[PDB]
C-alpha cells in the first residue's frame, strides 16, 4: 500500500496516539485498584461493550456503530462526564480518544449507547495489510466511561471487550 517509507517517529499518528493511551491508561489504572475495595462497598451502575455493527466506511478505516450497555439501579439520570475510547487492532496501534456525553442513564434500568467506532482504522493508519475480500480480523474494544457520583467522584469503569470482525469481499471497504 502506500503505509511505508515515512519516518517520522515512526508514524505521528501512530505515535500520538500511544502519548494519549499512556496517560488514559494511568487514570483507568487509577480507578482498577479503586474498585476492588471500594466499588464493592459502593454500589455503582455497571457498563459493558457489547458489539459493533456493519454501518459505513470512513475514507481511511471503517465506521461501526458500536454497543455500550449500561444498567443501573438508581433513579437518577446519570450523564457520562468523559468518556475514554480505546479502539484496538491486533497486535499494534490503537486509536485513543476520549468523549464528552456521550448518552446518558435513563435512570433504573438497562441503557444500550453507542460510540462511533473507527474498525481496522487503527491498522490502516499504522500500516495497512491490503484489504482483501473476506477477512477476519482481530478486533479490540475498550471503553472506559466516567461516572460522577457526589459519594466519592469520578470513577472511570474500563470495560474491556475482545473479538473479531469479518470484514466482507467489498475490498473497498477499508
Amino acid at each position: 500500500g502506500h503505509h511505508h517509507h515515512h519516518h517520522l517517529e515512526a508514524s505521528a499518528d501512530e505515535k500520538v496516539v500511544e502519548e494519549k493511551a499512556s496517560v488514559i491508561s494511568s487514570l483507568l489504572d487509577k480507578a482498577k485498584g479503586f474498585f476492588a475495595e471500594k466499588l464493592a462497598n459502593i454500589p455503582t451502575p455497571e457498563a459493558t461493550v457489547d458489539d459493533v455493527d456493519f454501518k459505513g466506511v470512513t475514507r481511511d478505516g471503517v465506521d461501526y456503530h458500536a454497543k455500550v450497555s449500561v444498567k443501573n439501579p438508581y433513579s437518577q439520570s446519570i450523564p457520562i462526564c468523559q468518556i475514554s475510547y480505546i479502539l484496538k487492532s491486533a497486535t499494534r496501534t490503537i486509536a485513543s480518544g476520549t468523549i464528552p456525553d456521550p448518552g446518558s442513564l435513563v435512570g433504573s434500568g438497562t441503557t444500550v449507547l453507542d460510540v462511533p467506532v473507527k474498525v481496522a482504522y487503527s491498522i490502516a493508519v499504522s500500516l495497512m495489510k491490503d484489504m482483501c475480500t473476506d477477512w477476519d480480523i482481530d478486533y479490540q474494544l475498550d471503553i472506559g466511561l466516567t461516572f460522577d457520583i457526589p459519594v466519592v467522584g469520578d470513577i472511570t469503569i474500563p470495560v474491556s471487550t475482545q473479538g473479531e470482525i469479518k470484514l466482507p469481499s467489498l475490498r473497498d471497504f477499508f
